[PDB]
Order: structure tokens, then sequence, then C-alpha cells
């Protein structure tokens, strides 16, 4: 999961990373996610529009969980 961490969360500190067209190749690690308590959908078709996106609240906890490292 620690990988998994920031994939989600880097993008709203610094944009481009993990999330914009990264969850359609790793969606497995955005469905981590799911256990952590926070996501959100913005379309899941493509990869463009339909990626997910972290929530406000995602950042704090679970990329203090051991994000990366």
């Amino acid at each position: 999961m620690s990988d998994y961490l920031k994939v989600l969360q880097a993008i709203k500190s610094c944009p481009k990373t993990f999330q914009s067209n990264y969850v359609r190749n790793n969606a497995s690690l955005v469905a981590e996610a799911a256990s952590r308590g926070h996501i959100s959908c913005a379309t899941t078709s493509g990869r463009n529009g339909g990626a997910w996106e972290i929530t406000a609240s995602g950042t704090r906890f679970l990329k203090r969980m051991g994000g990366c490292v």
C-alpha cells in the first residue's frame, strides 16, 4: 500500500502524478483506497476523463501511512 498511498494524493500536491492517466493502468492501486475510506470517480471509462481522483481528506491520513517512503 506504500506505493499506492501517493498515487491518488500526489497529483493534488504535484499535478500529473499517478492519478491523471495512471489510474487506468494501475487501478488496483487506486482500488486499495476503498479500504482507506476515501476516493472519487470521474468517469472510469477511458483514461482521460474516466479516471479517479482523490478527495481533500485523503491526502492527510493516507499519505502519512508511509506514502512511498
